[PDB]
């Protein structure tokens, strides 16, 4: 702990971290634009809000890693194109990564390890998803081509709809609908509330739409949500899982600029916080929602921290059931989890979430406080990273 | 350099590294099978040959990073599903990466960095591509959606056909059709020899086809090719004035490749054999319009990072996207043709996109003798280059 708290020149620090507002998939803010447009417009704003010495030499950025789940090729061609257009020079390399729901956080881990091994000094981690425009790339009949794989016992599990996996968790550890709806309404309340106080204002960057409008306020949170109001809601997969209690389908983008500390100090770049560690573990795909239950304990153990050492937890709300289970299995103080609201209220744009949670967390922690970002991952995994506010 | 030759416990070593044969696209062995089926079959055999410790506890593998360029989502869902089918437990995580033509080597760098930072002790890097079955996913009109980005001066450079960026290189640096044809036949010459001498039988693992037959020999190196014979081919991208043709460019194909890496100390503790070690990897960006010059810049970057010099390299495996860019890099580097793609390049064996970077490691290993130093490098669509250094053990 105290040693974690010490600042070292080799630390991987966060210089800037921002997100666009999250538009509702299909009918929301970003429905008529794709990931290439989100990313370009987002970077234009992000780069503007970067520190002078950087805006003036984007060549100092040595790698761009961008998480994306639904585009062909995870969007590498169009995203590199968009970074090129925003002014990040051709000389800066680009890599697309897809680790499903955690892609945006996995991008932060990629740039952090590159800085740690000396491969680069400064790098950009991004996350972007347009579920509205790419939801369709996924063949409703599953993405496994082979007959035998399709009939293979293990392989087949990567075919269980995420919703059903959440039904397994609820059923399995007996998770009540009331429990789920209360969690959900609770989520809506804190989001709406934090949204109204402008708590997101620092983190959000506006994106003007082609047709001139401008999106800068999260679309999902509403005021007045309650457990019984959510109780009207029908089951969406089979069934305690309903639209009211699952993350909303959305569109968004987010980014985190990272550097070694001694380098940022040399360039005199402001440091908002630092990355401490990241770990991933696989879990049975049929109950993928329990990923954080195993990933959180892994990263705490690797860093020698305990739950009670964490001030804030940003555990993605893929669905109420899964979130509940993890909070509960680990013994986390409810009031510490997603205190400005979660994906149930805010929305879950697949590849963007991991980085988006990083932008969120930094405004929720005070100086010297420690936070964890974690999420379950389709196909059976969990990821968790720890950060310290500077 | 004698320093580099010194074996440290924290070194990232290569325990196993192999590839499937490379199928010609649309017409080849793998034509009716997808990346899921290839990776499954290939893992069934690569794992089959792992040391005793690992096969009995595949949980020792703490990460699988798989490079892929054309599948939706870079194939994460279906490749994780194939790893599962193969016996790698649900507990081992999986990540898909797309760094275009260098995806398979980028996957090596990813696993190496994780082991270097203590995040894992043993990881598997894969590279897989069924261009026959996913070529269809790329829209011929371009993958950039926004009209605004489509007319952007820098963004549109990501829509110039690879074959045309090659014409840009050939013309900008006056590299003759004859020269391109020179380099290419030779390349064809080497794979042939090497295919016949049995020199890939080592690295190659056989794939069982649904029909029951078994693919296990590389479909691309053509019998008795020769230069002037190539000279009869028509330009492929620019009518009657271009120099790139189907004879001097990589062949479209399908293939899968894997490299199991571990920290030296853990390999020693579990008694895993070491084929050689990874020393470093660097990537750089170059103008997308002439993306083929990538190795020319990335090679110098990794040599420098490791304190080596071109002269210190015994074998260079520089991907042959096209003869013109390949000739340019080798020459801009002053490298001796004799040390390049000794058993033949991509012009002859195929460039199954996502698989190549890993494929090349399986190849370069069998080509270096104990203690020799190798470099793996490639130009990358959308303007980049990557290069890594390996040491045979």
């Amino acid at each position: 702990k105290n040693s974690l708290l010490e600042k070292r020149p080799e630390d991987v620090v966060i210089v800037a971290a921002n997100r666009s507002a999250i538009g509702k998939g299909f009918k929301g803010a970003f429905k008529d634009v794709n990931t290439d447009y989100l990313l370009y417009n987002f970077l234009n704003e992000f780069i503007g809000r970067f520190p002078e010495p950087l805006r003036a030499d984007l060549n100092l950025i040595e790698e761009v890693a961008c998480g994306n789940v639904l585009n062909v090729g995870a969007g590498a061609t169009e995203h590199r194109a968009a970074c090129l257009a925003s002014g990040i020079p051709y000389s800066t390399p680009f890599v697309a990564l897809n680790r499903q729901c955690s892609s945006g956080l996995t991008a932060v881990n990629d740039i952090a390890n590159k800085i740690k091994v000396g491969q680069i000094d400064i790098g950009l981690a991004l996350g972007v998803e347009s579920m509205t425009n790419n939801y369709k790339n996924v063949n409703p009949l599953g993405m496994i081509s082979s007959e035998e794989l399709q009939k293979n016992r293990e392989a087949k599990k990567c075919l269980i709809p995420m919703g059903i996996t959440n039904e397994n968790v609820a059923a399995n550890f007996k998770i009540s609908r009331k429990d789920q709806d209360e969690f959900a309404a609770n989520s809506y309340q804190k989001a709406y509330k934090a949204k109204n106080e402008g708590l997101f204002e620092d983190e959000i960057l506006p994106i003007k739409l082609p047709d001139g409008s401008i999106c800068q306020s999260d679309e999902g949170p509403r005021p007045n949500v309650t457990a019984e109001s959510l109780s009207s809601i029908r089951p969406a997969f089979i069934g305690t899982t309903t639209a009211g209690n699952a993350s909303q389908v959305s569109d968004g983008v987010a980014g985190v600029l990272l550097a070694r500390r001694s380098v940022a100090n040399q360039l005199n770049l402001p440091v908002l916080g630092r990355y401490i560690d990241f770990q991933t573990v696989g879990v049975p795909p049929e109950i993928m929602g329990v990923g954080p239950a195993y990933a959180i304990p892994k990263v705490l153990e690797a860093t020698g921290l305990q739950v009670q050492d964490i001030d804030i937890f940003e555990i993605n709300e893929a669905f109420a059931a899964q979130a509940l289970y993890c909070i509960h299995k680990l013994g986390i103080d409810l009031n510490k989890v997603n205190p400005r609201g979660g994906a149930i209220a805010l929305g879950h744009p697949l590849g963007c979430t991991g980085a988006r949670q990083v932008a969120t967390i930094l405004r929720e922690l005070k100086k010297d406080q420690i936070g964890v970002v974690s999420m379950c991952i389709g196909t059976g995994m969990g990821a968790a990273a720890i950060f310290i506010k500077e």
